């Protein structure tokens, strides 16, 4: 049975909209997490509840090597709280802020990650993310992917059902969101796109600070790449930039099959890559379990403290929450 006094409180290494991620170590044990904690009163007043309890139940439903793994998700009268593995190499913006852009071969290995992941969740598990953008890209201490965030995912989605919500970051958004006319499991691979965009082009591929222009941007702009792009990176993001999910690559009835099979990917082992085969081109140097080195020091250099008989309350403004009562099978 864990509560908070279970932890020591170490490090801030995030702070979100809606709560904030420290890293702990469980006292019993000597492992070390990083929590995600939410107050309820903000979920509840920014109808984020919906949401959390997406991101609880997907994280209690899935074991993926490239989607972050939950350990306990419990709650205490006025918190929420995700207890999952710390990714040491920090979010890949860190990495891609600095080195500007990754080689070819270095967005392939992490491309090939995401596409092993999302195959997981569309196959395995009829979920669309709906949320990829590179703030949702970690790295592990082995420097293998790590999806995070949760909270936008559809469940319950098989082969060609549609969804409807208006949701995702407007950078990232696919034109078939933005025609807000129902959507499918292809606004994926849209965001694949994006990502490995970023990745192999140093910006995003559309923008503009006004979300009109923007919009109108992803709808009607024809992609267009740096001229020392290579050809097969420019032939598989020119496939996944499609504005039509039904000419896009892994738009059709082969999901994730067609991007795997796609020559940008030759050479690739699916099974390989899935089994963690693969070894990554950059190895976070990160020198002890509490190595903070890949996050941001505007929040690592903050002071952590409690807040900044109540076992069955269940109030409005603070719900006694389902399915918080959570420790993975060990
Ligand atoms: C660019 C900035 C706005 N990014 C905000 C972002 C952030 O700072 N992050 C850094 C810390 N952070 C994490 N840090 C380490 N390990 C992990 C996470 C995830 C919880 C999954 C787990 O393996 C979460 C991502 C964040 C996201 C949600 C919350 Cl609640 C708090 C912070």
């Amino acid at each position: 049975r864990v509560t908070m006094n279970e932890f020591e409180y170490l490090k801030l290494l995030g702070k979100g909209t809606f709560g904030k991620v420290i890293l702990v170590k469980e006292k019993a044990t000597g492992r070390y997490y990083a929590m995600k904690i939410l107050k309820k009163e903000v979920i509840v007043a920014k109808d984020e509840v919906a949401h959390t309890l997406t991101e609880n139940r997907v994280l209690q439903n899935s074991r993926h090597p490239f989607l972050t793994a939950l350990k306990y998700s419990f709650q205490t009268h006025d918190r929420l709280c995700f207890v999952m593995e710390y990714a040491n190499g920090g979010e890949l913006f860190f990495h891609l802020s600095r080195e500007r852009v990754f080689s070819e071969d270095r967005a392939r290995f992490y491309g090939a990650e995401i596409v092993s992941a999302l195959d997981y969740l569309h196959s395995e598990k009829n979920v669309v993310y709906r949320d990829l953008k590179l703030e949702n890209l970690m790295l592990d201490k082995d420097g293998h992917i790590k999806i995070t965030d949760f909270g936008l995912c559809k469940e319950g989605i098989k082969d060609g059902a549609t969804m409807k919500t208006f949701c995702g970051t407007p950078e990232y958004l696919a034109p078939e969101v933005l025609e807000d006319n129902d959507y499918g499991r292809a606004v994926d691979w849209w965001g694949l796109g994006v990502v490995m965009y970023e990745m192999m082009c140093g910006r995003l591929p559309f923008y503009n600070q006004d979300h009109e222009k923007l919009f109108e941007l992803i709808l009607m702009e024809e992609i267009r790449f740096p001229r020392t792009l290579g050809p097969e990176a420019k032939s598989l993001l020119s496939g996944l930039l499609k504005k039509d999910p039904k000419q896009r690559l892994g738009g059709g009835s082969e999901d994730a099959k067609e991007i795997m099979q796609h020559r940008f990917f030759a050479g690739i082992v699916w099974q390989h890559v899935y089994e963690k085969k693969l070894s990554p081109p950059f190895k976070p140097q990160v020198t002890s379990e509490t190595d903070t080195r890949y996050f941001d020091e505007e929040f690592t250099a903050q002071m952590i403290t409690i807040t900044p008989s109540m076992e069955c309350v269940d109030s409005e403004r603070r719900p006694h929450f389902p399915q918080f009562d959570y420790s993975a099978s060990s």
